């Protein structure tokens, strides 16, 4: 029915319309989508429509990527967020680095479920 997992991958991995992706947009959304406790150490967020991701599911956007992934045909802007300080407790101060590239994922009944984090380590 509902995916749950699709939910909190639209959560930790999502954001539509972002405007300026510096460091003060990382430590907003991180607090925001419920990432700050404790900081989670490195999560990207993917720009632009839902649509466009849910397609690298699907052989139109997508193709098989390893043991059980995906990996999309098209690039996208995207956003990483990196913890510094050593500390893993808030306040998380996060470093922002904006990205254009193709995202590797893991899908269930079609949806997006995981986002790799490596590729953008």
């Amino acid at each position: 029915q509902d995916n749950s997992r699709y939910t909190h991958f639209l959560t930790q991995h999502y954001d539509a319309k972002p405007q300026g992706r510096d460091d003060r947009y990382c430590e907003s959304i991180m607090r925001r989508r419920g990432l700050t406790s404790p900081c989670k150490d490195i999560n990207t967020f993917i720009h632009g429509n839902k649509r466009s991701i849910k397609a690298i599911c699907e052989n139109k956007n997508g193709n098989p990527h390893r043991e059980n992934l995906r990996i999309s045909k098209s690039s996208f802007q995207v956003t990483t967020c990196k913890l510094h300080g050593g500390s893993p407790w808030p306040p998380c101060q996060y470093r922002a680095t904006a990205g254009f590239r193709n995202v590797v994922v893991a899908c269930e009944n079609g949806l997006p479920v995981h986002l790799d984090q490596s590729i953008f380590r």
